C-alpha cells in the first residue's frame, strides 16, 4: 500500500504529461505517490524528497519537466535510486529543450530518459514497471500480459 | 558468474563508446556479458538474443547503437527487461540521428535513454547498478561508496596550467 | 488482382497521411495491401511480413511511421525488396525524428526515403508505380499520363 | 554492356561519396555509367541528361548533390524513371541543407532518398539492385549472396585494443 | 507599362505569402507579372521563363517556394539577371528546409534569400526596388519616402 | 574609379571569407571598397558609412559577419541601398546563428542574405554584379563570359585518385 | 517617480510578450518606462535612446525582439548600461532565431538574455529586480517577498 | 580585497572557458572569487554556496557549465543575487545542449545567459562590471574606459596575408 513509485514534476502544467505516468501505475496496480516538485522554485523540497526517497521505501522515480527542466538531473544528483526523465513538451521548442536538459548528464549521475509528452510519461511508468518486475512475480506476471495485450490489439488493417 | 547485465552494441566501431559501460560494471562487480547484435543488419540474431534475455537470468539489458539506431528499441520490442540506449556518436549529425532514432520510442516500449557518448554509455552501467542495487545489499553499498567517492574527488579550485 | 505493392504503418495515427499513398496507387490501378504494422509493438508480425513478402508477390513495401519510427529500416532488414519510407510528422518534433531515423540507415539496409508527410506518401507510391513501370509497359504509359497531366495541370498564375 | 543504371554527381568533390555507389554496381555486375552533371551550374546538361534517360536504356538514375542540393529532384522532374539521391556531407552544415533540399521534394515528383554521405551512395546503389533484381533472377541471386554474406560477417564480440 | 520585375512561385499554396510582395510593388507603382512556376512540376515552362526573362525586359524575379524549394536556385540557374528568393515556410519544418535549400546555393549561382514567410515576401519586393531606384529616381524618391513613412510610423510606446 | 560597391566586414577573422568578394568584383572590374565595420562594437562608424553610402555614390552594398551577425541589418536600416549580406561562418554553430540573425530581418528593411562561407561572398559579389550589370553593358558582357565559361568549366566525367 | 528600468521591445507584436516584465516591475514597485523601439526600422530612435538612458537615470534596459531581434544587441552597443534580451517567439522559427541573434553577442557587448517568450519577459524584469535590490534594502527585502511567496506557493500535488 | 563577484564552473575542463571571465574581472580590478562547484556532482556544495552568497557579501555570481548545464539554474533558485550563465561549449552538441539548459529556465527563476564559449565568458565579467558600476564611480570610469578602447582599436580595413 505505500508508494514504491515517486511520480514528481515541475508544475501543473506538466500534468496533462505526467497523468499517463500515474494511469498506467494505478493501471498496473504498482503503489505510488504524485506530486508537485520544481528543482527550481522549490529547491529545498526536491533535496529533501530525494535525499529521503530511498528511506521512505521508494525504489524508482519518475520524474518530468519542461523547459530547462532540471527537475529529473538534480533528483538525481541527492538519490541513489534510479531516475527516470520525462521531457515535458512546450511552446517554443517543442521539448528539445527540456530532452538535452535531461539526456545529456554527464557521466555518475544518470537520467534514463524516455520520450518527449505523453508517450514519454507512460514509457516511464512502463520502465519503472519493468524494473520493479525484476523481484515481483506478481507484477512481473501483470507485466507480461500487459505487453501481450499491447502486441495483440493492435489492428491488422487502418480503418 | 552468471551475467545479469547484458551489454549489446551495433558494432565493432559502437566499442570505443561501449566499453566505458563494459568498464564501470565490471568496477562494480557486476557479472555481464558484451555482444555485437545489429537490428538493422543481424535482425534474427537480435530476436533471438532479445526473447531469451529473461530465461536467461539477464535483468538489464544496455545497448548501444549510433545513426538510425534501432538496436535498443527492438530489443525492448522482444523484452520484458528494462532496456537502457546509448546514442553513439555519428560523424555528420554528432549523434543527433542517434539520440532520437532512440529516445522517441512509442508509447507502450520504453528505452531509458542515456547521453550522447562515453558519458551515456559509462550512466547506463551505473543505471543499470541502481536497477540492481534496488535487491542487492552488497551491489548498493558499493554503488553508494562509488557515488559518494565521486562526489568527494571533484576539486574545489580550478587549475592555472 | 494480387497485390504486388505492400503499404505498411506504424499505427492507425499513420492513416491520415499515409491513405495518400494508398490513393495514388488506386488511382494508377496498382494492386496493393495497406496493413497496420508495428516494429515495436508487432515485431514478430513485422519479421513475418518482410520475410514472406517477396514470396507473396509484393514487388515494393511502402512504409511509414512516426516518432522513432523503426518500422521502414527493420522491414528493410528482413527482406530484399526495395522498401520506400515515409516520415510520419508528429507533435513534437514535426517528424524530424521520423526523418533521420529512417534515412539515416547504414550501408546495406537501404530505404529509399520520401518527404515528411502527405506528399513523402503520395511519393513514396509514384515511386513503387516508377519502378514497376520498368517491367510493365501499360502501367509505365499511365504513369507517363499520371506526370504530364500533373505537369500541364498546373496553373499559370495565381487566383 | 548497356548501362542500366546511371550514376550522376554535381561536381568532382562529391565523387569521394559517390565512388562508393559505383564500387557496389560493378561489384554486384550491374553495367552503369557515371558522370558529372549540376543542375545549378550545367542546368541544361541536366534537362539533356534526365529527358534522354528512359529511351538510352536506362532503369534507374542515383543523383549525389551537396548543399543547396537540386540535381536528383531537378532530374526527377525531367525523367519518369526512379531517381534515388545521395546526400553529399557539406562543410558548415553536416549535410543537413543537402538532406532537406533532397529529401523535401513536393508531392508529385519523388526522389528516394537515402543517408547523408557514403553510406547513403552504396545504399543507393543496393536500392538500383533491388530494383533491377525485381526483373532479373541472375542479379537477385547476386544481391541474395551479396546480402547473406553481409549478416554472416557482422562479428560476435568486441575486440578490444 | 510592361513588367520589370517577375514574381514566381511554386503553387497556389504559395499564393498567401507572395501576394505580400504583390501588393508591395504595387504599392511602390513597380510595373509587374504574378505567375505559378514549378520548378519540379514543370521544369520546361521554368527553363523557358527564365531564360527569355532579360529578353523580355525583366530586371528582378522574386521567386518564392516552400519544401525542397527548388524553384528559385534553377531560376538563378538559366537567367542572368538578379533573382531574390522567399522560402515559403510549411507546416512540418516552418520553411527550414526552404531557406537551407534556397541560401545555400554553390559559389557561381546567386539567390539573394529573404526571411521565412510574408515578411521575406515584403522584403523581396523592396529589394527589388532598391534595385530598380538605382536608374529611376522617380522610384528611388517613392522608395524613400515609403522607408520613411515606415520609420516615422513606428509608435513610441505600445497600446 | 570610383567605388560603386561597398564590402564592409565585422573584422579581421571575417576577410578569410569576404576576400572572396573583392577577388570576383575585382576579377569583373567593378570599382570597389572594401573596409571593417562592426554594428555592436562600431555601431556609430556603421551609422556614418550607411548613412552617407548613396551621397558618396556607392549602388551595393556587401556586409559580412558572423555569430549575432547585426552588420547586414543595420546597414540595411540606414540606407536605401541594396544590402546583401554573408554569414561568415561560426566555430560552435557553424554559421546557424550567422545565418539567421541575417536572414531573418523584419518586413520593411530588407537584406539580400547568401551562402554561409567563402561561396557566400562569391556570389554576394555576382549578385551584386548583376545589379550593376542591369545599367552597364560592359559588365553585362562581361559577366555573361564569366557566368557561360563557368558553365562550360564543369567536368563531364570523375577523376578516380 | 523617475523610471530606472527601461523596458523596450521591437514592434507592438511584442506586446503579448513584454507585458509580462511590465507587470512584474509594477508588481515589485520598480519605476520604470515601456517603448517600442526598433533597431532595425527606427535606428536613429535606439542610437538616442541607448546613447542617454544613463544620463536619464536609467539602470537596466530590458530589451525584447522577434526574427533576428538586433534590438538587445544594438541597444548594449550604445549604452554602458547592463542590458537584458528576451527572446520573442515567433511563427517560423519559434524564437530560435531570436534567440541566437540576442545570445551569440561577441566578447565586448553583453546582453544578458532570457528564456524564450513570456517566461523570459517575466524574468529579464525580475533580473533587473535582483540587480536594482544590491543597493536599494526596500526593494531587496521585496524581492526576497516574491521569490519567498513563489517557493511557498508552489503546490505540493497536482489537480 | 572581499570578493563581490563569485566566479564557479562545474569542472577543471570549464577553466579553459571560466579562465576569461577571471582575467576580465582581474583586469577592471573587481575582487572576486573563483571556484568548481558542479550541480549535478556536488549538489549539496552548490547549495550551501548558493545560500551564503548574499551573506558573503557578493553581489554577482557568474555560473558556466556544459552538457545538461544546471548549475547556473540551481544556484539561480538558492540566492536573490543575479545570476549570469555561460554556456561552456560541448563536443558532440557544439554547445546547444548548454545553451538550452541554461537560458530556458522557468519563470521566476532567471539566469542571464551569455554567449556559448569563451566570449560567454568573457561578456558575463564585463555584464557583472556593468551591474557593480551602477553603484560604482570608480569601477564605472574603468569600463567606461575599456569599452571606449576597444571600439577606437577596431581595425578600418582588412591585412591581406
Ligand atoms: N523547469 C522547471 C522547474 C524544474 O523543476 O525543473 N520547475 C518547473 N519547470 C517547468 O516549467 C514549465 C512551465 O511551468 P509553469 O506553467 O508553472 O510556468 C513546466 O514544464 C515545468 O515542468
Ligand atoms: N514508432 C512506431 C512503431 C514502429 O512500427 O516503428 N509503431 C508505430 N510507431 C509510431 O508511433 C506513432 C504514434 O502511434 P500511436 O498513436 O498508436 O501511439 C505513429 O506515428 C506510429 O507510426
Ligand atoms: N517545391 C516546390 C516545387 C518548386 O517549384 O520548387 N513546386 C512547388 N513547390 C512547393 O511545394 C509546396 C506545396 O505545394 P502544393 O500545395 O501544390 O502541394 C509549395 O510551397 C510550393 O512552393
Ligand atoms: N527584428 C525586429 C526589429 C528590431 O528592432 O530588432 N524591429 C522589430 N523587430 C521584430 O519584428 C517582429 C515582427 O514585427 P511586426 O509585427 O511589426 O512585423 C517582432 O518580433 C519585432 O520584435
Amino acid at each position: 500500500s505505500a508508494p514504491v513509485v515517486g511520480i514528481i514534476m515541475g508544475s501543473q502544467s506538466d500534468w496533462e504529461t505526467m497523468r499517463h505516468a500515474d494511469a498506467l501505475l494505478t493501471e498496473l496496480e504498482i503503489p505510488h505517490e504524485t506530486l508537485i516538485v520544481s528543482a527550481n522554485r522549490t529547491p529545498d523540497r526536491l533535496a529533501d524528497y530525494a535525499r529521503t526517497a530511498a528511506e521512505r521505501g521508494l525504489n524508482v522515480i519518475i520524474a518530468g519537466a519542461g523547459g530547462a527542466a532540471h527537475l529529473p538531473g538534480m533528483c538525481a544528483a541527492w538519490t541513489r535510486l534510479p531516475v527516470l526523465g520525462v521531457p515535458v513538451e512546450s511552446r517554443a521548442l517543442k521539448g528539445m529543450d527540456s530532452l538535452l536538459s535531461i539526456v545529456q548528464m554527464p557521466g555518475g549521475v544518470p537520467v534514463g530518459t524516455l520520450a518527449i509528452g505523453a508517450s514519454g510519461a507512460k514509457n516511464a511508468a512502463l520502465l519503472a514497471a519493468s524494473i520493479l518486475a525484476l523481484y515481483n512475480p506478481a507484477l512481473a506476471a501483470r507485466l507480461e500480459t500487459w505487453r501481450a495485450l499491447q502486441t495483440a490489439s493492435v489492428p491488422n488493417s487502418p480503418i
